[PDB]
């Protein structure tokens, strides 16, 4: 063979659950597979990793000799390779828009929101007091920005026209809420909109390859 | 035609970028509405935008706001202006990693510089902890963009919105005083970036000469 199928680089349960999701809508829709390598923490840190990807980051999609980063760019290429698939939720480019504007919003806003959450700033190790006013502000910040997500969901039953890569970026991020017991029950929209995106079979499917059925 | 809600110097102008290379290229006007930080807190902006946020792209009924959306809907409706340096899937994504590292993760580490954490304010070693952060931050992903330009001249096979976002980001740290003439490539890169004509006409409307 001359032609190796597309390889995703991902941490199970992280942002790179993603690109994860858009590949296999791929394999589903338009009958290509793919190859998913799921990495360790440390394994990122590792030589052989970082002779890939100095960034040291995932996700990292390999297609042939183009090795690239970044979720966003990920699944707009996957989309311009594959229009047929849907990814963002619909083939017509205001209603694409549309959906790349909520991806774009929990990938460059609501993501950062939970970084003190998964890794305290080092000034406030050690301070008891610190470390609860920061990561009170923080849950206080992924309110604010999952209300507006809520609202959206108020006459809408996803963030594209059908299912799109912005529906799978909130549920891994909800995903994250729960694991991290950060309760968002007063936000009726948020539990129905993730056993909607559960009943997707290619949601289904990488849920099932990245272990996160409970 | 579209408009375009902006800030000055901002991030939006990014996507001011896009729309004049539009024009140039495609032969659409636009309009462009410089907005104050007071205006994007009105009652007549929150209305438009309930993120109260810019950029604001309006396209008749379509209201889109964040850069990455508004750049890649433009890059769709008008292929021929290479937005992204290039007409080719693989060149438009590498081009769109760029973009990306430079909005989601470059962007984000000025933002305590800009707006201090309100747990910092009154807090002089703590401030000073934070802004210290935030341009070692910078400096090293400044330091791996730096390194990308050893051997190539732009962040696409030719100029691109990717291009446009670390130029943005790099007249923000020569206005906060964050220097980066360690690294050799950014100096020439400005000056590139400068004599593109989409660039020279926004810097000009935007006052930023
Ligand atoms: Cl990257
Ligand atoms: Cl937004």
């Amino acid at each position: 063979l001359y032609f190796q199928s597309m390889k995703l680089y991902g941490l199970t349960g992280a942002c790179s659950f993603v690109p994860h999701v858009a590949l296999e809508w791929v394999k589903l829709r338009a009958n290509q597979d793919y190859a998913f390598q799921a990495v360790s923490r440390e394994f990122i840190k590792s030589a052989e990793y970082l002779a890939l990807n100095p960034r040291g980051n995932v996700p990292l999609l390999v297609d042939g000799d183009l090795a690239l980063t970044q979720n966003q760019a990920i699944v707009h290429y996957l989309d311009e390779l594959y229009p047929e698939a849907k990814l963002f939720g619909s083939k017509t480019a205001r209603d694409k828009a549309k959906a790349a504007r909520w991806l774009a919003f929990f990938n460059s806003d609501v993501h950062k929101s939970f970084v003190p959450l998964f890794r305290l700033p080092s000034y406030a190790e050690g301070n008891e007091t610190l470390t609860k006013t920061i990561r009170q502000q923080s849950a206080e910040q992924i309110l604010e920005q999952l209300a507006f997500a809520n609202a959206h969901l108020e006459n809408h039953i996803f963030f594209g026209e059908e299912i799109s890569v912005a529906d799978a970026y909130l549920y891994i991020m909800l995903n994250w809420c729960r694991l991290l017991g950060l309760d968002f029950s007063h936000l009726s929209q948020l539990s129905a909109f993730m056993q909607r995106v559960e009943a997707d079979q290619g949601v289904d499917n990488v849920r099932e390859q990245e272990g996160l059925k409970g």
